[PDB]
């Protein structure tokens, strides 16, 4: 049922580095064309640093590992109009043969399914502000907490609420180091104001706990946090405000959110968020052809 | 081999035949008897109606068992309250003390599951419940339907819990949760919750597609579809709505807590509505046995 | 190999005789030196005196060890709390740095699992902290033994947590909990949580066949049993040092790692020794029926 590319199952039949990356980013984290150059330019970043990207989408009801150039400019093209896709969503977005964009659960499952280890991101899904009212929680972290993959992510953004989404997944039982860093990363910006729990300071040694953790055989995974670049390094809190004021709901909220921090920092908060999943792809790459290396 | 398939669930199984799973928790311990025990069999029958095999499940004497007599369906709805509520937690405990125990969703769940029954009906799920930011009282049902791939056939959720957040933990949960022919979420007793369901399904074969979807993934999570009980019924919605709200602070200024509190609130509600409140559960889980069935047999006919 | 296991451990396993795993926090961590060693070595006794084999569980070197020697208990104990305490989150990083670690509940638990032991005896299982309705603070203890079939032999939950949420987390992980011959569920240092059991079992050869039941059953959810402090072994003293504990810690806000070793200290200090003794007391006691616990699964099996 599901499609690897060429490239994607010859790299696995051989052992040879890979890393997973989602959809999301594409159909939701901005327009095309621009789209479509950024998940080009993630996917050069991966081939220029000795591993293979393996971009995750479902295509007409086809789960697609490995994209090619004609199905990541078909996916860029839809824009936001195309279904954003939990790991929940899989199974009807397959079932009505429809085009899905792969969140962080999604993209789990399938990288897992395979034998990825490394799976790129930007930032990963979270507790919400107000979880406490709204019990409002990214399926993300129940995800990671039991797919024993290791997620390349930035942190998370102060648009959710970082302290609680660090409790959850350590409740979750998901390993969460910061890169040559005590402070967990806050996604466009390096300074979240929370202490790393535990921190790794190479590729290297992302790769030897990685490696520990499949020999072990455990069924959680890891949240690696890359903080953004010092030099690719008011606005949440008036997006959120406004965002309660509103009443923007459900589907539309983390959309708004994002979108109107773009809109107050007049695409400084985006220009970041194409930085920072640059830099996850560099180092990432980097984890997953020392893993390979290992192994 | 704890468990004991009867031949004719055993015959359905073996040959890829329809199968529906039937939780027993609501006999003994979800209505009243007689009616516990009537409706037990009216719901079988109209599985068989439909073209699937009715696979009621409980544990008799220490022994799980998949299909029921009606005789062991008689005996459940007669000893009632004195047959222990079952959830999946306490399975080993019941068959440990040799004991008699009617099956939650939560437990329901894992011995369909474990035979290979992809369809479970039931009236209702467990949720989160209202208070719970303070309590954390929040059913297994949904930790269970988050990590056991099966499909149930469900009429939502009632409003003796909190919809909004029951929800949200599904989402968490990683369930797939889908409305049937609604874009709204149903409330159990009514179509109206006031919450829109986050996914849509609008004929049996839609579902069936869906599961069967999901079985090729080898995805570990479940599904929870919800059908709005059936329209003949919606008048009787805000008298139920208003009943429950009734017994809710009732049960609050009575403090009624633990064991005796959702015992407490179904009896309550069904006193202040007169009976209305049972013959719409009785509505609703006959309604779900007929979209179930029609669900279990689409699905074994794709297969 | 992946894990090195005792000579003692190893027969054990190999014969069929029971084992009871043991966690290493408790005496990195949990109990200061010497009285951490003394308590290990006791507990380890006992496990003996009625028929098991006990596996005390830490990572030396980098090296998962199921089973201690006595030098190996020497150096968890005297290296004191400069060892890592080690969630199971933890154990893949302390193995890829060649560190030590002294294992919380929810890593012994993956490690006991992993080597086929059904019985392993705490203290306390960590749990859903007060105010967790603003902090979301809950321990991976809970969830790892929702998702782990094996058997904690507990006394309860300390006050220092959230004891109801704690025993509702639990429920909503689907872990079978049941206070050993009381209908109380148990507070650790005190029998009284003023919280009804869930269930109850009323002797080791009950707990033993719902154990059994459950594995038979392959349930991938496990087990916890609340053994109540003995009654002889303060409560009343040690609860009200728990009450100012915690406000001192939250007047001075003690969060992240300071915050549990805070309260636990804190609670010594206020009841002048009294709660280390109880400690002390309860590991022995849940040393005592866990054994006895695991005999009778062997037996059974
Ligand atoms: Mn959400
Ligand atoms: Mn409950
Ligand atoms: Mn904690």
């Amino acid at each position: 049922l599901v499609k690897i590319s060429p490239q994607v199952s010859e790299a696995l039949s051989n052992g040879r580095a890979v890393v997973a990356l989602e959809s999301t980013i594409i159909s939701h984290g901005m327009p095309y064309p621009q789209n479509l150059q950024t998940a080009k330019e993630v996917e050069s970043i991966v081939r220029e640093n000795g591993a293979i990207p393996a971009t995750i989408a479902i295509l007409n009801g086809v789960p697609c590992i490995g994209l090619s150039e004609e199905e990541l400019e078909r996916l860029a093209s839809l824009g936001k109009s195309v279904q954003k896709t939990a790991g929940r969503d899989i199974a009807n977005v397959v079932a009505t043969r429809g085009n899905g964009a792969t969140t962080v659960s999604a993209t789990l499952f399938f990288a897992s399914m395979v034998g990825i280890q490394v799976f790129v991101t930007g930032g990963i899904g979270g507790v919400h502000r107000h979880a406490n009212h709204s019990m409002d929680i990214s399926s993300d972290l129940t995800a990671l907490g039991r797919t024993p993959i290791a997620v390349i992510s930035a942190g998370v953004a102060s648009i959710l609420d970082i302290p609680k989404t660090l409790e959850y997944l350590e409740t979750q039982e998901v390993y969460v180091a910061a890169y040559k860093s005590d402070e967990f990363p806050a996604f466009f910006t390096e300074k979240s104001g929370c202490k790393a729990p535990s921190r790794v300071n190479s590729p290297e040694d992302c790769a030897r706990v990685i490696d520990a953790n499949m020999k072990l055989n455990r069924q959680a995974g890891i949240l690696f946090a890359i903080p953004i670049p010092k030099h690719h390094s008011s606005a949440t809190q008036r997006a959120l405000t406004e965002a309660r004021e509103q009443n923007v709901t459900g589907n539309a909220e983390t959309p708004f959110l994002l979108a109107r921090v773009n809109e107050l920092t007049g695409g400084t908060s985006l220009a970041a968020n194409i930085a920072l999943v640059k830099n996850n792809a560099l180092i990432g790459s980097q984890i997953a052809v020392a893993l390979s290396q290992l192994m």
